[PDB]
């Protein structure tokens, strides 16, 4: 699937933008700390559909509705954004 359509679709919209901050990291922001590290497609997917706690802050992002080969996509779009 299409992860701009995934992105408003499974309500990652609510919490994340691109540029900047809202409830959880911007999106430039992740890619920018994950810059071209090995590994980080597949921690981020799995971060992405089981949640996440403690790396940009004290408040965690729940766990999502989406299955595996969607997670894959998302984390694979945000860090297309460094
Ligand atoms: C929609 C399915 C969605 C995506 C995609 C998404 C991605 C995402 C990433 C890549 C991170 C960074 C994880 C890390 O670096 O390991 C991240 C972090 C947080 N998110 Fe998120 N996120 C999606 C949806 C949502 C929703 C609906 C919320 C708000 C209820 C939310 C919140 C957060 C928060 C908070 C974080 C920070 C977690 C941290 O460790 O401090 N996300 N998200």
């Amino acid at each position: 699937e299409d992860p701009e359509v995934l992105f408003k679709n499974k309500g990652c919209v609510a919490c994340h933008a691109i540029d900047t901050k809202m409830v959880g990291p911007a999106y430039k922001d992740v890619a920018a700390k994950f810059a071209g590290q090995a590994g980080a497609e597949a921690e981020l997917a799995q971060r992405i559909k089981n949640g996440s706690q403690g790396v940009w802050g004290p408040i965690p992002m729940p766990p999502n509705a989406v299955s595996d080969d969607e997670a894959q996509t998302l984390a694979k779009w945000v860090l297309s954004q460094k």
